[PDB]
C-alpha cells in the first residue's frame, strides 16, 4: 500500500533526447527514426522572437545551421521542415534506440510524465496534468525547451507534449508533437496569460478513492447526491462539471470500495463547503486533482 | 520556474531489473555486472517467515533452485552467498546495461528515486526521503520486494535502498545494497513497529528557501531566533532538532536569497503557530519535508524572483 505521484519509467525516452543548436540557442530535440523534433523557435534571435516570420526565417537557414548532438556524436542534418510550431530535422542516421511510439494529443484532465532535459541530457522525471486552462504546472529552467511529455501503454510510448515556454504566472505551455499548442498560446515573445484555471473534479474523486483504498476514510459520510445538485456546488467552487462519462470511468473504484460516485460526490461536496476540518487526506492539506481514475487503478491494483 | 517532486531518469536502473523466483516466491533483483542482488527472504516459505534461519535455508539451496529472468533471457546462476539481509546470485553473463554505479548508505532526511517494479518490470518512479524513524512512505504492492532506491548525481548511479517489507502502519522498510537494514528492523514477520516519526526540519527550511527563490515572500517576518529557542519550539510540533550542521548546509540558500538561516527559522516557528491561513507554498497547504538543500539547488535557478 501507499500512494505517490508516480512518473512512467523514462528509459525508453532518455534514449531519444538529443541537443539542438541554431546560432546561440541550445535546447532539446526528440530523435525518433531518422527525424529530430524541437520547437521551431530555436531558429529565433531575441529580436526575432518579438514578431517572428518563421516561413521567412526558415528558408533563410540550411542543414549545417543545425548542430544536432547525441552525446559526443554529431548527427548530419540532411533536411529541415516545419510542421505547425515544431521543427523536423531529417538526419543521416535512424535512432537505433527508437521505441515503439505514436504521437497523441491528450485532453485536459489527463496526466503524463515529463522528462525535464538540459543540453539534450535527461535531468528529472515528474508527473503532470494538462490543466483545464491548457497549462501544466511544470518545473522548467532555461534550456528545458524541447523536453517531452509522454505516457507508456504496455511497450508503446505515446508522446503528447513538447515544452515551448514559461508564462508570467510560473506555469508552462507547449505543443503536441505535431506542433499544435495546448491552449490559446503562440510561440512569440508577447503578452500571454494563463486563463483562470478550474479543479479537475473526476481526478479529485479518483484521489478520494485512492485515500479510502489506503485506509483514509474520515471524509466519508452516509449521504449521496445528484449530478445537478453537485455540479451547482462544483460550478461555485471553480470545479469542472462532472459528466455521466466521469461517473462511469470511476465505476471500478466505486466497485472496489463500496462508495458510489454520487456517495463520494457527497463527501467532496462537504469538503468544499466545510473544508478538511484540519485533517489531511493521503498526506495532503489540498484536494489533489492531478491523479486520473486510471492513475489510481494502475498504481493501487 | 516551478517546483516539483522530481525523480531521477530511471533508464540506467530499468536496464538492471530482473525477476528472481525461489519456490513459489517471485520478486525483483538488481543485475549489476555478473551479480543479481535480491532480498534474502525470497528463500523463505510459510513457516520460515517468523524465525528464518537464513544460513540453514541457504546451505540447502543449489544454483538451479534460483530461476532468474531478464525479460525473456533466463540467466543461469553459477554461485550464491549472503551479505547481511541481501542475497547475491552469481550468473554466467555480466549485464551489458550495467551503468557506472556505487553503493552508499544514506542518513535520515536524504532523498532518492524509487523505481517500483513487479516481476522484474518497472511500473513507475517517485521520490522518497529516509524518515527519521528509518522508514520511507512508498507505494509498494505485493511483488515489489527487490525494487531499489537510487540517486544519479553526474552519470553515476548511487544505489542506497532495496525494498524488503511493509510495516503495519503502511510505511516501508528496507536495506542498503550491503543488506544492512535502515532502522531497528529485521527480515522476520515477528511484530515490529516504526518509531514515532518527526518532520525533517532542515528539509522544511530548504523548501521555504525554494518558495522565496520562486518569488513567494508572504511567510517571512521581521523576527529572528536563537538556534536553541527554535529547537525548543520546533520539537513541540514533532520536528527534528536543527543542528549547526543543518545550519551550515543551508548557508548557500541563505546567501542566494539573503535571508539568514535563523531568520528563516523564525518564519517556520510562525508557520507552525499560525498554519497557512488559506494560502499554499509551491502548490502545497502543508510544510513539505522531502526536499533536501541539495535537491533545492539542483532543481532551482541561480537567480531569485525577488
Ligand atoms: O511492500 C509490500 C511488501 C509485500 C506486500 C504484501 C501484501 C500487501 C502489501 C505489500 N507491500
Ligand atoms: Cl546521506
Amino acid at each position: 500500500s501507499g500512494f505517490r505521484k508516480m512518473a512512467f519509467p523514462s528509459g525508453k525516452v532518455e534514449g531519444c533526447m538529443v541537443q539542438v543548436t541554431c546560432g546561440t540557442t541550445t535546447l532539446n530535440g526528440l530523435w525518433l527514426d531518422d527525424v529530430v523534433y524541437c520547437p521551431r523557435h530555436v531558429i529565433c534571435t531575441s529580436e526575432d522572437m518579438l514578431n517572428p516570420n518563421y516561413e521567412d526565417l526558415l528558408i533563410r537557414k540550411s542543414n549545417h545551421n543545425f548542430l544536432v548532438q547525441a552525446g559526443n556524436v554529431q548527427l548530419r542534418v540532411i533536411g529541415h521542415s516545419m510542421q505547425n510550431c515544431v521543427l523536423k530535422l531529417k538526419v543521416d542516421t535512424a535512432n537505433p534506440k527508437t521505441p515503439k511510439y505514436k504521437f497523441v494529443r491528450i485532453q485536459p484532465g489527463q496526466t503524463f510524465s515529463v522528462l525535464a532535459c538540459y543540453n539534450g541530457s535527461p535531468s528529472g522525471v515528474y508527473q503532470c496534468a494538462m490543466r483545464p486552462n491548457f497549462t501544466i504546472k511544470g518545473s522548467f529552467l532555461n534550456g528545458s525547451c524541447g523536453s517531452v511529455g509522454f505516457n507508456i501503454d504496455y511497450d508503446c510510448v505515446s508522446f503528447c507534449y513538447m515544452h515551448h515556454m514559461e508564462l508570467p504566472t510560473g506555469v508552462h505551455a507547449g505543443t503536441d508533437l505535431e506542433g499544435n499548442f495546448y491552449g490559446p498560446f503562440v510561440d512569440r515573445q508577447t503578452a500571454q496569460a494563463a486563463g483562470t484555471d478550474t479543479t479537475i473534479t473526476v481526478n479529485v474523486l479518483a484521489w478520494l478513492y485512492a485515500a479510502v483504498i489506503n485506509g483514509d476514510r474520515w471524509f466519508l459520510n452516509r449521504f449521496t447526491t445528484t449530478l445537478n445538485d453537485f455540479n451547482l456546488v462544483a460550478m461555485k467552487y471553480n470545479y469542472e462539471p462532472l459528466t455521466q462519462d466521469h461517473v462511469d470511468i470511476l465505476g471500478p473504484l466505486s466497485a472496489q470500495t463500496g462508495i458510489a460516485v454520487l456517495d463520494m460526490c457527497a463527501s467532496l461536496k462537504e469538503l468544499l463547503q466545510n473544508g478538511m476540518n484540519g485533517r489531511t487526506i493521503l498526506g495532503s492539506a489540498l484536494l489533489e486533482d492531478e491523479f486520473t481514475p486510471f492513475d489510481v487503478v494502475r498504481q493501487c491494483s
